[PDB]
This record gives C-alpha cells, sequence and structure tokens, in this order.
C-alpha cells in the first residue's frame, strides 16, 4: 500500500496474509471455511494466516490454516488478468474472534464515487511505513470511462479501477489477491495496475459483485 496509514491492528478482521515461505498475496475470509484472493496468487497449496497486524512478530492472535482446496475462476485468463478471482479452502475451519471475522459479500455493485478500504502488506514505496504492519487505505472507485482511458481496451466486465489519476495513492504487488471494502462489503481484490501510484496509472481490481454466483455455489462444495 503506497501513501496510506498503519491500520489499527485487527481493524480488518477479514484481511488474510497468503504464506509460501513468505507473504505473496493478501486474501479476505468470507466465511469460516473459505478466503476469496486473486488467481493470479494461485498455489497448489497455501498457509492462510488470520489475524495478522505485524507479519514477522508473533502477537498471539494468529491463526496459521493449510489450504485444502484451491480454486481458480473457471474463467480466468493469465494473459490479460480477466476473472482474476479465487477460492481457497481451509483445511479446518477458523475459529471466529474479536481478530478473525469474515466480510461480507456484495449485496450490490458499488458505484462510481463509493469509498472504499485497501488494505495489505505489500510494497509502500516509503522508507518511514513499516511494510511489516498491515497498510490501509481509502480509495474512490472510479467510472468504467475512466478505466478504459487509463488503460485503453484491457478492461473487462470483471474488472473496476479505484484510486486516484492524479497519483500518490495505491496499492501495490504483495497487497495483489487482498481486500477492497465498501459499504461492510467486498466489492473488489487487488488485481494490477502500471507502477503503483502512478498518475493517470490506477488501480485495477477484480469486481466481487459479479461474482456472486460462482462464489456461493463454490464454496456450497
Ligand atoms: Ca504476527
Amino acid at each position: 500500500i503506497v501513501g496510506g496509514y498503519e491500520c489499527k491492528a485487527y481493524s480488518q478482521p477479514h484481511q488474510v496474509s497468503l504464506n509460501s515461505g513468505y507473504h505473496f498475496c493478501g486474501g479476505s475470509l468470507v466465511n469460516e471455511n473459505w478466503v476469496v484472493s486473486a488467481a493470479h496468487c494461485y498455489k497448489t497449496r497455501v498457509e492462510v494466516r488470520l489475524g495478522e497486524h505485524n507479519i514477522k512478530v508473533t502477537e498471539g492472535s494468529e491463526q496459521f490454516i493449510s489450504s485444502s482446496r484451491v480454486i481458480r475462476h473457471p474463467n480466468y485468463s493469465s494473459y490479460n488478468i480477466d476473472n482474476d478471482i479465487m477460492l481457497i479452502k481451509l483445511s479446518k475451519p477458523a475459529t471466529l474472534n474479536t481478530y478473525v471475522q469474515p466480510v461480507a459479500l456484495p449485496s450490490s455493485c458499488a458505484p462510481a464515487g463509493t469509498m472504499c478500504t485497501v488494505s495489505g502488506w505489500g510494497n509502500t514505496m516509503s522508507s518511514t511505513a513499516d511494510k511489516n504492519k498491515l497498510q490501509c487505505l481509502n480509495i474512490p472507485i472510479l467510472s468504467y470511462s475512466d478505466c478504459n482511458n487509463s488503460y485503453p481496451g484491457m478492461i473487462t466486465n470483471a474488472m473496476f479501477c479505484a484510486g486516484y489519476l492524479e497519483g500518490g495513492k495505491d496499492s501495490c504487488q504483495g497487497d495483489s489477491g487482498g481486500p477492497v471494502v465498501c459499504n461492510g462489503e467486498l466489492q473488489g481484490v487487488v488485481s494490477w495496475g502500471y507502477g503503483c501510484a502512478e498518475p493517470g496509472n490506477p488501480g485495477v481490481y477484480a469486481k466481487v459483485c459479479i461474482f456472486n454466483n460462482w462464489l456461493t455455489s463454490t464454496m456450497a462444495t
């Protein structure tokens, strides 16, 4: 997260860290047995770390749970990152508490201008922001017109832009797969963008609100 502020510890209880030796992507707990992330973060197996604030030190609220299933969206394509969404089933249910809580799926699609929160342990491009601690940032959803204008022909119906065309505030590598929450619902998944926080290059996110059926259907399994 570039240009944000440190999240208060456990203020984003749905935020999870996908770990394979080291943190490599974010994710969002949507129920005790399932986590939503980006398809490009895929691995046959991954360790889900919940209840994290500082990912380098044990703080007592962590729960490390190995995956039992990793399911990429059937229409995910690596050539353009279309349908960059994925579900991770936990081998054992997460124990919900004050530090670990699921985030609701969208009950509607958030329109342009809606303010959201994006968080993660990715690149901060800062010499003062402790990258080991969960970073927070508020970003508004941009219109499709702004999105396509920024990335001509690269935006599908499964993507939306959020952030500021002026630059300075954006998510970044390492935040990938992480949450974009607006009005208490998971509207997006950190996916891609040109560089980070660059003017005219806003962040692009998987549009969770058009995947409700696939998500619900898949979680029945
Ligand atoms: Ca920790």
